[PDB]
């Protein structure tokens, strides 16, 4: 049976029975991130048409370094509207987010997010719909595209005991095995002691 | 399900909101443009209009209001209690109080909701006593009453886009979240699951 | 309904149903206080005899700006003890509060508090017993007696949204009607915001 | 049939019966503060002899402003140890405290703690035991002597309705009669209020 | 009984029932820390062999200055993974404790901790294996070895009412007899009192 103790609030402490005792001088020097990728232009509502009405299907295809198989969002209706687009990519419940944003009346935008880390920035492209195509496509290898970068993807990176280490989440496993930090905002010199 | 890191900041949800993390900033809560009388009076019963006249109205326009609230001052009583009761009673988001500031010294408060369409214009029509009390233009900052509060805006950021709203009750940033603002915060993170 | 919060535990609020929604910026300038008076001398015991016992009754008065009627206190029994004195002063209850404070070993002191604000300030006399009078008495209006003032009193002066406001309690209320404050402790630029 | 409450945690209030209603402003402008003496020398061992085993009796005698008969404390010759001084002081049960510091390995120091306030500042003497006197002697009065001051002496100081208080303890009563004042820590314009 | 405060919750506070009633003004100057090593390389699972596949038997002996006797670890079944070696290790449980650190994907590192102080600093040496002597041995001596110091072994230092006082681990007690202090962070004139 063992049992784990954080000196802070802001550094959750889990353990496994595995695990050993011991005391872990811990610190959190920045906290995992995930992308986000918003329309750069706003739109008047969410019912109006953000690609071409002449055609019946495309699709959004999704590409990160972490995922095997690209992920093809079908849109097979002729509905291309925000609240469309929205349902579509997060009815595929496939690790990406979309949301919409009022900034205020009559200004809505798309946001589109990802899981945490940098192995799940984004690479999109439309098939079939130069109109979408043109608002959504994304290209996060040359940090370049027609939706913006809003938020930028980053990795957890802490010292645990001297060694840096560097995880996708901010859910920290194996620093050491046998235990779970889940970081919630940078601290110094936190102690974590784990006892039997 | 959905939580929030501080409790400075309120979170709830609907039945088909997605899932994320939110990096939120509130950089300014929304606040109401509250008036009040130059003069104070002795009390809250004494005429505070012309007693010549039977009927006059308030007559009270904000922008986000398309037609223009009237209030009838019809029983010939013109006190301050009066005035209070009459705005009160129409409960069209304009709310009247009186302040003691101190023993046989009272002055009226109107307050609105809050946010920049809910800016105050006010006339009485019929009564130039009382016109000369309650007249305020928002639009030039002039007038018999004075501006205790400035009407403001709710503004903040939700991972990197700036929003504005007039309430503290900010719905559609995403759609599917209902954040409530307490207080100025820095960094906060909702988390939808 | 209402529901009303402040920025600073230094500051209490409290609502009616009543109450208008808004944000109220205060600054406490100054706590109300309450006259306090003490016997000018100390004594040995609480008990020993502190008037004229050749006088069955005698009556001590207090009069004050905001007390229509004055306070009337019979001590009928020919007993001016210290204890006495106080248990007749505090069993009237009429916001006159006294109490024995022991300054050291057989150095016994009376002191005589009433509620706070300028309008409670007290004027005494007794009527009947001149060596009573020789002891308790005190008038306010001139700071001249018999009694020493040990604290002055003083009324709450805060200032809302601008408003100057004066009370004889730091229970503030009809600043504006619907919410009452507790001042507990001078404050600058503490918000309280009441919302339906 | 009375309760009290107070604006600061810092100031712990109950009452008696016998307290009436009202309000009291009060200002801790000092706390009471309990005298500490400590040896200037340090020791291997808490067993090894401190004192001349030549003699066979002596006495190490406290003296307080506020206690009326000196404390006597009589050892012999086994018992000049730091444990046997400690046990000896400690079992007299007469308001020191004998306390044994370890500063580190093999580096050990005796302190001696009083109860509180200025009436328990100390005068030590040992009778009979030149060695154990060296150790042991400490006067008050000149701020003089073998021990060394730890923690000085002090009383509580406060302000009750702008009556000037001054008490040993910080456990305070009679200030006013019927109510008992726990002082934790210095307070500026506190308030009282008993219903 | 006692009852004992603290003025910061830096650091705690207990006390027996006979503990001498006062204040402790605290100073704390350095918290004690253990030695920390790691191995200098790092590998790409914890279920690959790291001793001398040809070897069945190998001794991972570590010597501390405040242990009497050496402790003698077994590697002795057919298994000399980074897993196999923590367990051997950690079973002995002898107050070293070892611990797997996933630095990221596929970058295994083995660390070994004492407890805190100068006493525990270790000099480690493998009988009969070289290759795995050329992975974890250290001598504290010359501060040298196969593994790195990550971290420096260090003794609490703290002030009491004025007496320097030093210890091998953060829980402090007989500074003086009946008081336990548990040091978490570097504080400067905390008080902690003692009432009976």
């Amino acid at each position: 049976s063992t049992v784990a103790s954080s000196t802070t609030e802001d550094l959750k402490v889990s353990t496994t029975a595995g695990a050993a005792a011991g005391t872990y001088k811990i610190n959190v020097t920045q906290l995992a991130a995930a992308q986000s990728l918003a329309t750069k232009t706003t739109f008047a509502t969410t019912k109006e048409q953000l690609g071409d009405t002449s055609v019946t299907s495309r699709t959004i295809k999704i590409e990160q370094p972490g995922r095997k198989e690209p992920l093809e969002i079908k849109l097979d209706k002729g509905d291309t509207s925000m609240e469309a687009i929205r349902d579509a990519i997060n009815d595929a419940d496939s690790g990406i987010a979309a949301s919409i944003v009022k900034v205020k009346e009559n200004e809505f935008q798309l946001v589109l997010t990802a899981n945490s880390g940098t192995d799940n920035t984004m690479k999109i492209t439309v098939e079939g719909d130069t109109k979408l195509n043109d608002l959504l496509a994304y290209d996060s290898t040359t940090n370049t595209g027609n939706m913006q970068e809003l938020v930028k993807a980053e990795n957890a990176k802490l010292n645990v005991n001297g060694i840096d280490i560097e995880r996708q989440s901010n859910t920290v496993t194996d620093a050491p095995q046998g235990i779970t930090l889940t970081l919630t905002k940078k601290v110094t010199d936190a102690t974590v002691t784990v006892t039997k």
